[PDB]
């Protein structure tokens, strides 16, 4: 048979893209990013590349998985040429979960330091955190003055317990030495995968059964957040300050060229996710709504949840007496440094703590699963042993991704944690979804592609739709691609520095993703025979057309098709 | 069709059997190991520990692959219970590997240290070779003294070239901090595995075509450097100290023990080595005769490799007025500590290194070569898949060869290379090789393997062989095995303690290899349907025998067949 495994409730679609759309992400990056671009002059940026990047490559992703009903690898059985391309989302599904399931643990230990009456994070001392010799200062104790940023001061006890307390980073000093794999955060990295295991085993039922509570627990977490935090003292300082009448902030160096990185990142459009949810799906199923709904949603969700964190960095402001330039943080780790402190500074901490700690879990557990889902789904389609043994395939990559995870639960965690980040998902991701696009529309025809959707719900899309996905979001990502390689800064830490070869190591990292396009393209103009005219039409012609290569009539080497709008 | 590819020149498969059982323990195992236990009072022991060992055992492994044509793990076609032990001689295999293929690199960056004029373990200083400040001593210019072994005394040229000139020992502090993977010897374990990869994917042709080579030249080498030796001053102290009419050293610990593992060590009987080199050969093949004169030629090689080591031992005593108590050495790495020295002080010391490096060369590959065709013949033979896709199989297993012994080539390479080596063949081989006789033995029955070597020569083996199989040989294994298990001291590489983790980690890896025997006994027990009483008679019986299974009448379950000699 097929696995066409059609969600019977029809709710479950939408919370599993949901669920893929809202992320740590839009927690901890749109709202730094927000203020720093100016505000109110990020959310019309944002609007912008939102409506011609993003929402085009969902609506693309969504048909080419509804229609082309294969996995995300075996989606281009119409162009051939461009399924190595597949892989490449395949790998960059791969690495990225090498540190993404890492940052679930991470969630877990504070969640399991929450069972607590008084919070670790509080106060300074052994309380399962590692206090530095007389270096972490009692802010509530000591008035006398601060002269780094609370990200950059590591002598807080919240930043002291996660740094020390979680990473033991106190005895690593790099990559060159990263030492023995903690057993506390072995531990929390295990429950992770086995939950995932036993959640991702029979299929996208459990997958979506378990999404059900995984992306509604956020949103009522965030809205109960919300509600406790805006008549807290300091609440309107940041949100007024985050959010100005007067927001003009913008430089060519600004909201113009950071926008254009938030939004593929926090949305999720072009990656084997999207194609693999859209396989187990409906033909018949309107995915204009939905790409416009999951978008939309996205965008209020990581619009309140920047509301709720600059509410959080207000009532810190207006408690530590700092100012709200000082209160802007970066980094990877941001969501256990200042939250959890705040939290503590509220009567009750503990259930607000674990409230926010099981909603972080939540998240995290429900991008792994779409994740890992990307992997498992969409590489059996290539191999059909593995469609069988799925219960195999699901453990085998669990285990995978738990014994090469090992580098990021190190005593340098995090030093292996923003090597793959930087690279994995900085460069590689772009380039896979602009050859794909570039695949789709210039390759495979808009024209064709407006049919298939409109066979699949019943209309045609708009010359705006057509005019985006050929002219505009591929110009889109090159441009980011050209800015993300130009504009190339030695990946660094908050203080330590990476050697030289770090920046080689990631390089090849972000190759071994790349250059599966022109590898397999080698390998399919090889693996065939026939003329050096009879090669190219096997690869940029659909397989179940291959029929008309013999009639020598093929379209896309007129010049309606290239030129088709 | 049946890959049987037998040895059409029949001189390959005595080469094969032959070149396997030397290797470099019996350069630097053997000579340092009779002095301590004797000298002469150490040939009599492995005399007699040579006739009721290794030879039974060689004969048996010979008589499994002629007879039962087959892998290394699907040997156990007659006894499925027992087949799981199959994968343990293919682990084993593979863990010795890891450091094995690694003590071959050693032997090529010194080879090509050799081309040149002057060597560089002739004096200190920077000739590919990182010395200390005021450490290393020049023994010519200074006759001062020495207080410690020249084994331990890591401030001569030659130590100092082996431990920071090649190892980079100096940039490491153990285990926990092991750092990055030197690129020179990367490059020579790479070239290792290339050169494995392209003798071993044709087949078992180049395999004994290169064996021709690298199995002829060891001899010439010794000879002639033992008719080198024997004319230079010193060489009738050594061996006639390592060699004394009164060579009573007699003492009940560790006089026979140390002979009970150097024999199996040194031999190679037990292993599936043994079982693939005689599954592509004629059924109708003497294999009696083969399995004295491989043992013989084996003792004969390690005598005269004894005699070459302590004549070179000898001469150095000479040359540096050291008392030969001070020669005698120990440590993994011997032949690069004082040969190349003995070589350097000797005329025309680019010869003589060149010559013996070339010699140590043939020998790891021949090692190396034979271990690989082991285990591909196993997973070929056990997975029919991997038999057409021999290329793909041999480039996957040289390619996870190479990258998992980048952990022995790191700056503490030989802190991971005393691990795998103390662990892997130290008590999870002998184990093995016990379960192995005790299946054939008592499970299988030595009349009936009587009778099978019959039908392959033409006559049936005298009671010394069915009573050493049955009696002598297991009684023998478990003895070795509890000595291992009881006397067990903890990994100390000069004095270097290793952590409380390092043991545990060691016995995990031994055990990982170990308990294949009731995991597989239980896969076997629960995978097969029916009553308690015929579960058991599928495992204990042939598979082609199956047939009596229904009919009741079971060899096994009678007493005569349990106690038949
Ligand atoms: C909006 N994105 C949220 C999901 C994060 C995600 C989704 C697939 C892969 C990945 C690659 C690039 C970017 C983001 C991801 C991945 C593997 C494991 C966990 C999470 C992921
Ligand atoms: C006396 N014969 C020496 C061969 C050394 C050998 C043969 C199989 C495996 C092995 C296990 C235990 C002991 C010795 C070995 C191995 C893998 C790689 C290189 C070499 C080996
Ligand atoms: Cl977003
Ligand atoms: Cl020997
Ligand atoms: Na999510
Ligand atoms: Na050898």
């Amino acid at each position: 048979a097929q696995p066409r495994e059609t969600w019977g409730k029809k709710i479950d679609f939408l919370l599993s893209v949901v669920g893929f759309a809202v992320d740590l992400a839009n927690v901890w990056r749109f709202p730094y990013l927000c203020y720093k671009n100016g505000g109110g002059a990020f959310l019309i940026p944002y609007t912008l590349f939102l409506i011609i990047a993003g929402m085009p490559l969902f609506y693309m992703e969504l048909a080419l998985g509804q229609y082309n009903r294969e996995g995300a690898a075996t989606v281009w059985k119409i162009c051939p040429f461009f399924k190595g391309v597949g892989y490449a989302v395949i790998l960059i599904a791969l690495y990225v979960g090498f540190y993404y399931n890492v940052i679930i643990a991470w969630s877990l230990y504070y969640l399991f330091s929450s069972f607590t009456l008084n919070l670790p994070w509080t106060d300074c001392g052994h309380t399962w955190n590692s206090p530095n010799c007389t270096d972490p200062k009692l802010l509530n104790g000591s008035v006398l003055g601060n002269h780094t940023k609370y990200s950059k001061y590591k002598f807080t006890p919240a930043a002291e317990f996660y740094e020390r307390g979680v990473l033991h980073l106190h005895e690593s000093s790099g990559i060159h030495d990263i030492g023995l794999p903690q057993w506390q955060l072995l531990l929390c990295l295990m429950v992770v995968v086995i939950v995932l295991y036993f959640s991702l085993w029979k299929g996208v039922k459990t997958s979506g059964k378990v999404v059900w509570i995984t992306a509604t627990l956020p949103y009522f977490v965030l809205f109960v957040l919300l509600v406790h935090g805006v008549t807290l003292p300091g609440a309107s300082n940041g949100i007024n300050a985050y959010l100005h009448i007067d927001f003009y902030r913008l430089k060519e160096a600004t909201v113009w060229i950071d926008a254009a990185t938030q939004i593929f990142f926090s949305l999720g459009a072009g990656f084997g996710v999207l194609i693999a949810f859209a396989s187990y799906n409906k033909f018949d199923n309107n995915c204009y709504r939905d790409a416009l709904l999951t978008s939309s949603i996205n965008c209020i969700t990581s619009f309140v949840s920047g509301f709720a964190i600059f509410s959080i960095l207000g009532y810190m402001a207006h408690e530590h007496k700092v100012n709200i330039e000082d209160v802007a943080t970066e980094g990877a780790g941001l969501v256990f440094i200042l939250y959890p402190e705040a939290i503590s500074t509220l009567s009750g901490s503990t259930f607000w703590a674990v409230v926010f700690f099981v909603m972080l879990l939540a998240l995290g557990l429900d991008s792994s699963m779409g994740g890992m889902e990307a992997v498992i789904t969409g590489l059996a389609d290539d191999f059909q042993v593995l469609k069988r043994h799925r219960k195999l395939f699901t453990f085998g990559v669990t285990f995978s991704t738990f014994l090469l995870a090992l580098f990021c639960i190190t005593k340098g965690g995090i030093y292996v944690l923003t090597l793959l980040d930087t690279f994995a998902a900085g460069t590689s991701i772009l380039f896979a979804v602009l050859m794909e696009a570039i695949g789709v529309s210039w390759f495979y025809g808009v024209d064709r592609f407006s049919n298939d959707i409109q066979q699949m719900m019943g209309f045609r899309p708009g010359l705006y739709w057509r005019l985006c996905w050929k002219f505009v979001s591929p110009a889109f990502l090159l441009f980011v691609v050209v800015v993300s390689i130009i504009n190339f800064k030695p990946l660094t830490y908050d203080d330590y520095i990476f050697p030289p070869w770090a920046n080689w190591v990631g390089w090849g990292i972000a190759l071994s993703s790349m250059v599966l396009v022109p590898i397999y393209v080698i390998y399919k103009f090889l693996s065939t025979q026939g003329s050096l005219w009879e090669r190219l039409a096997y690869g940029i012609t659909p397989e179940n057309e291959h029929h008309l290569v013999a009639q020598r009539d093929i379209r896309q080497f007129q010049l309606q098709h290239w030129l088709a709008i």
